[PDB]
């Protein structure tokens, strides 16, 4: 999996969904936020 190079910002349960749409944008399976208030993209 990566990060996304496209989002920005922290990541908190606010910000997952968006994680969500901006990998499946990039065309992976989905966001996933970090602990670290981080989004992932999965499917990388």
């Amino acid at each position: 999996d990566c990060l996304s190079g496209r989002y920005k910002g922290p990541c908190a349960v606010w910000d997952n969904e968006t994680c969500r749409r901006v990998c499946k944008e990039e065309g992976r399976s989905s966001g996933h936020c970090s602990p670290s208030l981080k989004c992932w993209c999965e499917g990388c």
